[PDB]
């Protein structure tokens, strides 16, 4: 299908100009990758990105030559065969599917989720990911910031009625106490992980609240065996037996997110890419579920007067409503449309006996050994579900991806922390170091680091997409279509990214958890919780 060498020199030449070694040397290159019957995909591809580098010496040797046109279209030819190659040699992807729930006890929700794809797919292997030496962060993060609440609350105890004190306020002064309070945890960690290298995270982090916040260590220790009995009654998989995950360059960035910074949306971020790259499947996160029978609704047309979401939502509202699989699942939506419409959607529901006949099943799934493919919304793509081959060459280029990204992060997060000075001041160093560090090439991501000693704490801040999360995908297939690795400017357009894309029929991503944020908040939520808070605290609670 990719041109040959003849078909080649065909395209390049003026009979007057020569033929440089430079030239030959891609001609060879082209020869030898149509005499690869004997080699794999990946080989296939890494011989394309040979070829491609060899023409970028020629054009960049001979500037103005006139072959360039007819190579400069050898390259876009070179692009769409590795396209070709990706869907045209698939191989069964592994029955896996990987979900994770780190830091803290498993909720009955989740796992009414996860057993849902249990229920239709029960020829797949299910791994719930938990980290049995860290079932303390979550409760260290929400003990630290509600006494955060209520220093600030009680440092403003005579405004709570001035409307100058705006939730925006609140927020900013509530940032100042958390970074303080969380240097002193990740000081007296260093300390003891100093003092006693083997330290597991829930002894320091138990022995911290005692001290600091006056926990009783038993009632800790009752809650760390609830907990790990629980995940072990619920497919559990130890990240501290995950030996190559643990031993991989990755894990410093996975622990500088659980421990430092207490963000589990990226430390499973990390995690779940490297389940992919080691162990191959489907991962989910645990607020997804699985797909709708395409046909069910088939004879349910949607109003006019409403969203394609919104009637995605009221879908699977209308399944709990009949069926309660899910219970105490919301019905706030499918209230609110026509009772005609309603009682479309009870008819077609009743028809069906079984939950075979709702959901539908994963079965045989393929992909090509390129790639690693990405769920996809509204908002572009989103790495809340994951297809991949075991090691895949893209699940590798994303693992590179989000090391470099926390590279260029702590090269100068890291000095200016190490600066002992409060929020304010940190973070106007690290801004500085930022800026200048900041080019053509790395705008948009550098601006969005700027942010990082925010998350999970102060409304509208989302680095983790331009870390651990999708941008780092969208990167990684930048680089495999151009060759390369290290992109930090993405200029894909969504029909590029479409061909990674996994099926809408695969994943019911407008699910009632889906909507509440564990790692962010918005400005209306921020404002509701701005206000409950004050009337808790005067009320004393
Ligand atoms: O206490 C906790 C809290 C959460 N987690 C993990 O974080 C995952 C993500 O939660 P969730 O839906 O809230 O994140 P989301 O809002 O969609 O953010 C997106 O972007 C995020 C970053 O790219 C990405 O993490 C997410 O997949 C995106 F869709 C959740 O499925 C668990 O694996 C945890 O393990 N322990």
């Amino acid at each position: 299908s990719l041109v040959n060498r003849k078909q080649l020199e065909k395209m390049a030449n003026v009979r007057f100009r020569t033929q440089e070694d430079e030239y030959v040397a891609i001609l060879d290159a082209l020869e030898e990758y149509h005499n690869m019957s004997e080699n794999t995909v990946v080989e296939k591809y890494l011989k394309l990105k040979d070829i491609n580098s060899l023409t970028d010496i020629y054009i960049d040797t001979y500037k103005k030559s006139g072959r360039n046109k007819a190579l400069k279209k050898f390259k876009e030819y070179l692009v769409t065969e590795v396209l070709e190659l990706k869907n045209n040699n698939l191989t069964p992807v592994e029955k896996n599917l990987h979900f994770v729930w780190i830091g803290g006890q498993i909720n009955d929700t989740a796992i009414n989720y996860i057993n849902q794809w249990k229920d239709v797919n029960s020829d797949y292997n299910v791994n719930v990911f938990y980290d049995s030496n860290a079932f303390l962060i979550n409760t260290l993060k929400k003990t630290v910031v509600e006494s955060a609440i209520n220093d600030t609350l009680e440092s403003f105890r005579e405004n709570l009625n001035d409307p100058r004190f705006d939730y925006n306020k609140f927020f900013r002064k509530r940032m100042e106490i958390i970074y303080d309070k969380q240097k002193n945890f990740i000081n007296y960690y260093k300390a003891q992980r100093e003092e006693n290298p083997e330290l597991i995270i829930d002894d320091i982090v138990k022995t911290y609240l005692s001290n600091e916040y006056s926990k009783e260590i038993d009632e800790l220790n009752t809650y760390i065996e609830e907990s790990l009995n629980k995940i072990t009654q619920n497919s559990g998989n130890d990240v501290r037996n995950f030996e190559e995950f643990k031993n991989g360059e990755s894990f410093n960035l996975y622990e500088q997110e659980l421990v430092e910074r207490w963000n589990l949306a990226a430390a499973s971020d990390i995690l779940r890419i490297s389940a992919l790259k080691e162990i191959g499947g489907m991962y989910l996160d645990v607020d997804m579920l699985p797909g709708i029978q395409p046909d069910l609704f088939e004879s349910i047309e949607k109003p006019s007067s409403v969203t394609v979401d919104f009637w995605e939502m009221t879908k699977l509202e209308a399944i709990m409503k009949y069926k309660e699989y899910i219970p105490e699942y919301t019905s706030e939506h499918f209230d609110m449309l026509d009772e005609e419409v309603q009682s479309s959607f009870e008819s077609v529901l009743a028809s069906k006996s079984d939950k075979s006949e709702i959901f539908s099943s994963l079965g045989d799934m393929e992909a090509s050994p390129l790639e690693v493919k990405i769920a996809f919304n509204s908002k572009g793509i989103i790495n809340q579900g994951l297809i991949s081959v075991k090691d895949s060459y893209c699940s590798n280029l994303i693992v590179k991806q989000i090391e470099n990204r926390y590279k260029i992060l702590n090269n100068s997060l890291n000095p200016a922390i190490s600066e002992d000075n409060d929020f304010n001041t940190t973070t106007n160093t690290f801004i500085d170091s930022i800026m200048a560090e900041a080019n053509a090439d790395n705008g948009r991501f550098m601006m969005e680091l700027g942010k990082y000693l925010r998350v999970g704490f102060f409304p509208d801040v989302k680095t983790t997409i331009n870390l651990s999360g999708p941008e780092a995908y969208a990167a990684a297939y930048q680089d495999l279509l151009m060759f390369k690795e290290g992109s930090m400017n993405i200029h894909l357009i969504e029909a590029d990214l479409r061909n990674f894309e996994i099926s809408k029929t695969n994943i019911s991503q407008s699910t009632e958890q889906e909507m509440a944020s564990l790692w962010s908040f918005d400005d209306a939520r921020a404002k509701a919780q701005f206000e409950e808070y004050k009337r808790n605290y005067f009320e004393g609670s």
